[PDB]
Order: structure tokens, then sequence, then C-alpha cells
């Protein structure tokens, strides 16, 4: 799915049942995400990004659905006030900054 | 120029004679940048993000050269460990998400 709208390329994200919106972070190496509802088997990490370091849960395998489109990603579970969804996922739906 | 790699899509930028690795965070407003030398002419401000909100100066109007391509765009200098490159500036090289 082509992206522009001159402004920021949001997507329907799908995680854990859930639907929230996801500002898509080509920027980030994952896929950050505020807190939400997902199961435990995950592991406890923390960003250092802009402003300092956030607490997130390396949620491995999580089937997002970004774009009415199937895929799963490492979600980062944590207090971040965005869906971001960093490299981690814009492979698997195979984004591309194409400028 | 398409920029996909699986990973991060950083790219050479040119600011004010500068130059310095640019992270292209779509998920960002606007092109973020650590501390640097800029052309003068902008304003003290301070963006919120992950971990909390850092301070920079709007550098309105600044020619950031990406990809060996002329961009000028809103730079905003603060103490960012990365320089971000966000829609205020994937809308000067006319970026694309498409996946
Ligand atoms: O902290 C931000 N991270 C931090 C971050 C760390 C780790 C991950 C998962 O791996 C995701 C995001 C990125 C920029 C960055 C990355 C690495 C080092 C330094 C910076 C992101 O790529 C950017 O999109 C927004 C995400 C964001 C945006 C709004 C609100 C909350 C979170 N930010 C903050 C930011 C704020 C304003 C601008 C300018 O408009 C740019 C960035």
């Amino acid at each position: 799915p082509q992206v522009t709208l001159w402004q920021r390329p949001l997507v329907t994200i799908k995680i854990g049942g859930q639907l929230k919106e996801a500002l898509l972070d080509t920027g980030a190496d994952d896929t950050v995400l505020e807190e939400m509802s997902l199961p435990g088997r995950w592991k406890p990490k923390m960003i250092g990004g802009i402003g300092g370091f956030i607490k997130v849960r390396q949620y491995d395998q999580i089937l997002i659905e970004i774009c009415g489109h199937k895929a799963i990603g490492t979600v980062l579970v944590g207090p971040t006030p965005v869906n971001i969804i960093g490299r981690n996922l814009l492979t698997q739906i195979g984004a591309t900054l194409n400028f």
C-alpha cells in the first residue's frame, strides 16, 4: 500500500486481538507500542530514544495487522504514547521509503 | 531513491555545510538532528517522544541534502542521539512508504 498524504502515515494495526493507530516509524528498528492487551511469554527491556529510555516488553511473534495485511513481528509494549512501527515490521509488510 | 535493505534507511544529509547519518524516521513529523551548526535563524522548542521531552531548535529553511539531493526543511537541533528525518523532510524529497 502506498502511503504519502504528505503527513503521518499511520496504519490501523491489529495486535493481541486489539486495534490502535500506529505511527509508521521507519526511524525505529522495531515496533514499539503503548501498553496494550498482550499475553505473557515475552522479555522485559528498555528503549533509549528521544527524551530518555522507556520500558517495553519485546513481544516476539505478534500478529500485527497493518493495512488489512497480516504481519507478525516484535512489538515492544511499554509506556509509549504511540504505537511505533519500526523496521521489524516494515520488513514484513514490505514497506519501502522511495523519495 | 528507494530504500528498503530490511534495515534502518539512513541517509548522509548535508545541513549547513555539515554531514551526519540521518535515520529516515517517517514516524516523526519533522527532521530532528543532534546538536550541530545550523544557519542561525531559528527558535527554541522541545519535542516530547519516547523517554521524555528533549530541547531542539526549530531551524526552518535548512538546505538538508538527502541522497545527493538538495532538500530544505525544518531541522530541530537538540540533544538527540540521531539525525531524525520526519515528514517535514519526507515531503521535500517526495518519500513514500509503500508496503
Ligand atoms: O523517540 C522517538 N524515537 C525513539 C524510539 C526508540 C526505539 C524505538 C523502537 O526501536 C522506537 C522509537 C524514534 C527516534 C529515535 C530513535 C532512536 C534514537 C533516537 C531517536 C522514532 O523513530 C520517532 O519516530 C519518535 C517516536 C515517537 C514520536 C512521537 C511520540 C512518541 C514517540 N521518537 C520521538 C520523536 C519526537 C519528535 C520528532 C520530530 O517530529 C522525532 C522523534
